[PDB]
């Protein structure tokens, strides 16, 4: 009887739990946030058929007002064979190790012998919640040696009488429309496949991502006697307002390097070539690339403005400007403001020395750091400036590798709050190549690089649609974060800028310590309720 008794406890959710652990739920949110509770259980026998059940979650005044809860989720392991190169002094543990990252939609799960297994609960508080404090249980059953064990754990969800709707935030998530190492295989324009996307998008919307990227060049077709058909591109914008994400249209990439790091830009053009339509690359003070553009952009623009989206649209011209490929950047930029003068330009970018040639700056977070005079002229000046993070930074810096502690995905967005960047990329939401992004976590890159642990994805293929990390829960939480901190700092500016320096001491320095972090968010909630 005692080797069938199940040990239980819970562990905050920005604290990554192992297979090893050692053991050790209330969450405080506002309206219109999630609310997430961790419980973590270890059994020194095999369990089967482990399942967990959320009881009714009701306010103490009035049993009938309760919070809504999504299915339970596991938390899953991924083998992490290879580490960040240049690593954190907090790096989680030294590779190779298994890590927690993806959230399982499975309804039970067996747990191996002494395997610490968590078990992730998550509940969206409406906007129109009664401010209170909720209770509730969740019941824990499965199969030991033959006999059912069930217990009951206790939970707590206090909601704050402030409102956090639409997070002012700009946030991008790169994404690719594929199917692989899914259960479902969809074609193009079937059913499913139009479904497929939509699920998508309502996974970004509701992870409060409100920007997409969808490229003008390759969702329309050409007829060149030039006629554009942007059905395609038409139909992912209807799914991406419908499910609540735009918000604002991040358009595709018009060029790109035409060979190496420091290879000059060339551009994407369509002509007609016996009897076909052909795509090709050219260099951007070409002749051939003038022909196309002077017509493929004042369709857009007209496109765009009939439908009531130009407004909302902002035009990619080619990836990550160096100081070495400026001139090709910068061609491509002159062909865009001398046939498209009203389209708004974005970029990520490493070189500054693009003035007058985009609008939204994206820069790299080191070198926005290394930059950051440049970049709050760039404001006084009018223009946007985001940031981004990738591969790079590694060191001090936050970033949402794997092998980092969860509050550095969060605290980006505290980043954004400090330092008045005004919105978020990241290029991986769901990069997933031909090995398994659950047993293969460090994908192939330029020559002999790889992709640090959870740099090409966030999400995970489920059997019809994308799975959650953690990571992806942390980072709508920290977008969540910044409209509060907005929220306070319009009414007590002083006040914001004390909480947010508490946890984002420079630009590659921070106070990750969770116990501190729930202070300061209790402080937030409530100077605000
Ligand atoms: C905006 C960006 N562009 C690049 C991507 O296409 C990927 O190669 C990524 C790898 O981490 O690095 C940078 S992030
Ligand atoms: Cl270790």
């Amino acid at each position: 009887k005692e080797d069938r008794i199940l040990k239980v406890w819970t562990v905050d959710p920005l604290v990554k739990v192992f297979r090893d652990s050692e053991p050790v739920a209330l969450a405080e949110v506002a309206r219109g946030e999630r609310a997430t509770l961790q419980i973590v259980i270890r059994c020194a026998k095999p369990i089967q058929e482990l399942h967990a059940k959320v009881g009714p979650l009701a306010l103490g005044s009035n049993a009938k007002q309760v919070l809504e809860s999504a299915p339970v989720r596991f938390v899953g392991y991924v083998p992490v064979d290879r580490p960040i190169p240049r690593p954190p002094k907090d790096q989680l543990r030294r590779p190779p190790a298994d890590f927690p990252d993806p959230l399982l939609e499975e309804k039970t799960i067996a747990v191996d012998e002494n395997q610490v297994q968590p078990i992730w609960v998550t509940v969206a508080v409406p906007t129109n919640t009664q401010p209170g404090l909720y209770q509730g249980s969740v019941h824990i059953s499965g199969r030991v040696d033959g006999r059912q064990i069930t217990t009951k754990v206790p939970v707590a969800i206090k909601v704050f009488d402030i409102e956090v709707g639409q997070s002012r935030l700009w946030v991008t998530n790169w994404f690719s429309m594929q199917s692989r190492h899914m259960k479902i295989a969809p074609e193009p324009d079937s059913q499913q496949y139009w479904a497929l996307l939509s699920r998508y998008a309502r996974n970004m919307s509701e992870h409060r991502q409100n920007v997409v990227l969808v490229s003008p060049l390759s969702l329309a077709t050409f007829q060149l006697d030039m006629e554009v058909d942007f059905s395609r591109f038409d139909r992912w914008v209807r799914i991406f307002i419908a499910e609540g994400v735009i918000g604002r249209i991040e358009g595709g990439h018009l060029g790109g390097r035409s060979s190496d790091w420091e290879s000059p830009f060339v551009v994407r053009i369509k002509e007609l070539r016996e009897g076909n339509i052909i795509t090709k690359s050219v260099a951007p003070t070409s002749e051939e690339a003038n022909q196309f553009y002077a017509q493929f952009l004042p369709a857009l623009v007209n496109h765009l403005r009939d439908r009531g989206w130009l407004e909302k649209y902002a035009q990619h011209l080619a990836d990550e400007p160096v100081r070495t490929n400026i001139e090709s950047y910068r061609a491509i930029s002159k062909l865009v403001r001398k046939y498209a003068p009203e389209l708004k330009i974005i970029e990520a970018c490493h070189t500054k020395d693009l003035a007058g040639a985009i609008d939204v700056w994206v820069p790299q977070l080191n070198f926005l750091h290394n930059d950051f005079e440049h970049y709050q002229k760039r404001q006084r000046a009018g223009d946007e400036v985001w940031f981004y993070t990738c591969i790079y930074p590694q060191g001090e810096y936050a970033n949402r590798f794997i092998e980092q502690p969860l509050l550095k995905t969060r605290l980006l967005h505290w980043i954004n709050y400090r330092y008045g960047m005004t919105g978020y990329l990241h290029w991986g939401y769901n990069q997933w190549g031909k090995d398994s992004p659950f047993t293969h976590t460090t994908k192939q890159h330029t020559g002999q690089q790889y992709l640090p642990a959870g740099d090409p994805w966030i999400v995970y293929p489920g059997r019809d649609g994308p799975l959650d990390s953690i990571r992806h829960e942390a980072m709508c939480d920290g977008i969540a974060d910044y409209e509060l901190l907005s929220m306070l700092g319009e009414r007590d500016p002083e006040a914001a800028k004390r909480l947010v320096n508490r946890h984002v001491l420079d630009f590659d320095r921070y106070n990750c310590n969770v116990e501190a972090f729930r202070a300061t968010r209790l402080e937030l909630l409530e100077l605000l309720s």
